[PDB]
C-alpha cells in the first residue's frame, strides 16, 4: 500500500453561445466555452490531477494534437482513457476533490448529476468524489465574467 | 486506515476600511475585507478543504443561505461546526496547508496565532496546521490590491 | 507510517530578457524573469508545498531575507536545504507534482530535464517527480503574457 498526490489546472474563456458542458453536465448560459474540446474545464482538471498522481502526467503529453477526432470531444471519453492507462500503471482510486471557480451560471444544481458522470467514468462509489464551486467576488477574469477556471486534486492507491 | 485528500480556494474583495480577519487573526489595514461573513479567506479555503476531503463537499452546500444569522458571521464558529459534522462521519485529521495570496499585508507575524486558532479549532496539535503567504509580485486582482486569495489543502483519516 | 500534505503557489513577473529559469532549465525567451532570485517559480512553489507537508512552512520563515548571498541565487540551492531541513525532521519523499502555469514559452520539451533536476535534487526516483504545463487561453496576468504562475503539491512519508 502507498498513496500519491496529484493535482490539475484548467482555464477556458467563454465565446459564442451557450450552454456549456462542466464535469459532462449540460449547463443552461449565455455564452459558450471556446474550445478544441468539450471546454470541460472541470474534467481536464481533474484529468490532470490523475495523471499527475501517476506522473504519466499531461493530457497534452498522452495526447499531442491528435487534433482531430477532435472538434467538440467529449471530455469524458478523455477522462475514462485517461483512467484506463492510470489503471494499467497498477493505481486504483482514492479520491478527488475539484473545485470550479466561476462567477456564473450556479454551479450548485449540477454538482450531484456531475459526481454521478465522474464515478461512473473512474469506477468508483460516488463518495470517493467531490466537486465544489466559488466565486471570485467580480474580481479577475473569472469575475469579470471572461473565463471558467477549475482546480483538482487526486489520491490514487498503489498495490 | 484510509487517507483522504481536499482542495479548498476563496477570495473576498478589499472594501471599506480594515482591519481585516485572517485564519482568526485581527490584522491592522488600510482596507476591510467586503462579505455576509468574517470575509476570514483563510478559513473559508480550508474550510472548504476538510469538507472536499470527506465529500460533504461545499460551505454553500451544509449551509444554504440561512442568513442571517449572519453578518460579520465567525468563520471560526464555521470551521468548528464543518469539523463536527466531518467527525460525525469517522474522519480525524491528517494535517492541513494553507496558502494565502496577497500583495499586502504583510502575514508573516500573523501566522503563529493563526496556526494557534486553527489548531484549537480541529482540536489537533500545531504540527498538524501549516500556513503561509505569498504575493502575485504587483500582478492580477491581488497584485493591484483589489482582494485577497487563498488556497488550502487538507488530508484526512479514517478508522 | 503517516502521510502528509503541502501546497505551494507561487508567481513572478516578466521583465527584461530572457531566458528564464523554470525547474531548474534554462529556457529561451524574449524576456525574462524579475527576481531576487533564479526568478523559478516552478521550485519556489514546489519548495513552498515541501516545506507546508513538513509544516515549517516558508521560505520566507526559514530564509528571512539574508539577501544577499542572493542576486540570481540558485532556486535549486534553496529546494536542497529546505530538503534537507525537512529530512532531519524524519521525513522521506512519497511523490510531488507541479503545474506551471504560463501562456509562453512551451514547457513541454524541457519537462523530462526538469524532472531530472527536481529528482536529483530531492533524492528520489523520477517516478516520484510530475511536472506539467497549462495555459489561461489568454486570461488574466498569465494569459497577456505579464508573468508566470506555478502550483505544486507533495506528499511526505514520516516513519
Ligand atoms: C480522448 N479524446 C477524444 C479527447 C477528448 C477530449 C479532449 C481531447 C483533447 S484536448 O485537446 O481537449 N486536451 C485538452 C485541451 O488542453 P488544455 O485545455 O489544457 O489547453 P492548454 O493549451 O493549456 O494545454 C495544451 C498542452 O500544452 C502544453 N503546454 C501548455 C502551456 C505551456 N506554457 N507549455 C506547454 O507545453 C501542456 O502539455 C498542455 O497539456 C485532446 C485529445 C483527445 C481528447
Ligand atoms: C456557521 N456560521 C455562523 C457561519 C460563519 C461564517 C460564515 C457563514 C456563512 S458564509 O456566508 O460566510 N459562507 C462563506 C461565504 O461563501 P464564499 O465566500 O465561498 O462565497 P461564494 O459566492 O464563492 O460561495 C457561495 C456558494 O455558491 C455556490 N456557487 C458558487 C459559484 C458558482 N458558480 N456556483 C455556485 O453554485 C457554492 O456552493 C458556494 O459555496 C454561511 C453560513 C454560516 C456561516
Ligand atoms: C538558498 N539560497 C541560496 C537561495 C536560493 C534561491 C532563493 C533564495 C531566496 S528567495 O528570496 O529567492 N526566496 C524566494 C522568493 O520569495 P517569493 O518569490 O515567494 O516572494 P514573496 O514576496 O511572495 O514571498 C516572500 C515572503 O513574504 C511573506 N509574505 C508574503 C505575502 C504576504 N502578504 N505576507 C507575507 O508575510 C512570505 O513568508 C513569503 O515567503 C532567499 C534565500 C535564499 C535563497
Ligand atoms: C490562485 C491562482 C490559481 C492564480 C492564477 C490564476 C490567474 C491566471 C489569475 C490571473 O489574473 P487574475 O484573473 O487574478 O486578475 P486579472 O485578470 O484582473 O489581472
Ligand atoms: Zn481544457
Ligand atoms: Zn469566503
Ligand atoms: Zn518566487
Amino acid at each position: 500500500l502507498e498513496m500519491r498526490i496529484g493535482h490539475g489546472f484548467d482555464v477556458h474563456a467563454f465565446g459564442g453561445e451557450g450552454p456549456i458542458i462542466i464535469g459532462g453536465v449540460r449547463i443552461p448560459y449565455e455564452k459558450g466555452l471556446l474550445a478544441h474540446s468539450d471546454g470541460d474545464v472541470a474534467l481536464h482538471a481533474l484529468t490532470d490531477a490523475l495523471l499527475g498522481a501517476a506522473a504519466l502526467g499531461d493530457i497534452g503529453k498522452l495526447f499531442p494534437d491528435t487534433d482531430p477526432a477532435f472538434k467538440g470531444a467529449d471530455s469524458r471519453e478523455l477522462l475514462r482513457e485517461a483512467w484506463r492507462r492510470i489503471q494499467a500503471k497498477g493505481y486504483t482510486l482514492g479520491n478527488v476533490d475539484v473545485t470550479i471557480i466561476a462567477q456564473a451560471p450556479k454551479m450548485l444544481p449540477h454538482i450531484p448529476q456531475m459526481r454521478v458522470f465522474i464515478a461512473e467514468d473512474l469506477g468508483c462509489h460516488m463518495d470517493d468524489v467531490n466537486v465544489k464551486a466559488t466565486t471570485t467576488e467580480k474580481l479577475g477574469f473569472t469575475g469579470r465574467g471572461e473565463g471558467i477556471a477549475c482546480e483538482a486534486v487526486a489520491l490514487l492507491i498503489k498495490a
